[PDB]
DNA sequence: AATAAGCGGAAGTGGG
DNA sequence: TCCCACTTCCGCTTA
């Protein structure tokens, strides 16, 4: 099954959810969810992943922080906003 | 308070 | 056996 930084990644390249999350800096890989409009974004992850329980936001950004020591996800310092690894974004492009 | 978000340990589930 | 990659639940903290 899809990882959730690869989930993520290709909602920015489609656009699909332009409502609920965007890049703040594509360039350096910084992007940032609606604090009105991001449980739509969690629910279809959840669904993707076929969870027993309804996803919800804050699971969604728990999982998100774990990626914070092994690098492909971390957390900036504003509301909602988080940024990929150079990594991630070469190997996805 | 009401609302929202952040911090993150610990235990449970998936698929190797 | 025992790690993967989260998921779920909980209690605390900050704005
Ligand atoms: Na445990
Ligand atoms: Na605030």
């Amino acid at each position: 099954k899809i990882r959730l930084y690869q989930f993520l990644l290709d909602l920015l390249r489609s656009g699909d959810m332009k409502d609920s999350i965007w890049w703040v800096d594509k360039d350096k890989g910084t992007f940032q969810f609606s604090s009105k409009h991001k449980e739509a974004l969690a629910h279809r992850w959840g669904i993707q992943k076929g969870n027993r329980k309804k996803m919800t936001y804050q699971k969604m950004a728990r999982a998100l922080r774990n990626y914070g020591k092994t690098g492909e996800v971390k957390k900036v310092k504003k509301k909602l906003t988080y940024q990929f690894s150079g990594e991630v974004l070469g190997r996805g492009g």
